[PDB]
């Protein structure tokens, strides 16, 4: 069993805790405080390998910058989640990519672009927009929903596989 640290990165309100809890407790949560930051452990047999995925639902602003940079350095995978009905959080993705690349001091970082709330209207972020952005970062992009659970398992599985490829590079 290989232990893998899967951290979710995104803006406050994209559904970090929701998507995480959905796969951990197998149920959607409508009300959950965004300040709640905790990690969850889940052993999944991916490709014949039982990997222990340690998913982290971070809050945002830490008490100390060192701790911030620390959890980012030990993080193996970074799930970039945004809202398809919000351009603000979509543009915030550039900040995360830039930051993580500096914090880990590495350009090759296993990331996966995930567009949550694909079942909701007012879609401002075009699929082509996100796809092009993902291609520019050399990472995959999957539309998901914490409600319909569409492509959720796939998005997470891909993230783990991306890490693997980076490890066996
Ligand atoms: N409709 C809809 N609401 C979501 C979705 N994901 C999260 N939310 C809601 O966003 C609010 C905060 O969710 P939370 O788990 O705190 O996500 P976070 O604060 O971004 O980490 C709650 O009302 C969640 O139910 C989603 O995919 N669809
Ligand atoms: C995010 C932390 C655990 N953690 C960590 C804690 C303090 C300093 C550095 C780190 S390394 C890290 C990396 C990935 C997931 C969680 C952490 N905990 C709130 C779950």
């Amino acid at each position: 069993m290989t232990e893998y640290k899967l951290v979710v990165v995104g803006a406050g309100g994209v559904g970090k805790s929701a998507l995480t809890i959905q796969l951990i407790q197998n149920h959607f949560v409508d009300e959950y405080d965004p300040t709640i930051e905790d990690s969850y452990r889940k052993q999944v047999v991916i490709d014949g390998e039982t990997c222990l995925l340690d998913i982290l639902d971070t809050a945002g602003q830490e008490e100390y910058s060192a701790m911030r940079d620390q959890y980012m350095r030990t993080g193996e995978g970074f799930l970039c989640v945004f809202a398809i009905n919000n351009t603000k959080s979509f543009e915030d993705i550039h900040h995360y990519r830039e930051q993580i690349k500096r914090v880990k001091d590495s350009e090759d970082v296993p990331m996966v672009l995930v567009g949550n709330k694909c079942d909701l209207p007012s879609r401002t972020v075009d699929t082509k927009q996100a796809q092009d952005l993902a291609r520019s970062y050399g990472i995959p992009f999957i539309e998901t929903s914490a409600k319909t659970r569409q492509g959720v398992d796939d998005a997470f599985y891909t993230l783990v596989r991306e890490i693997r490829k980076h490890k066996e590079k």
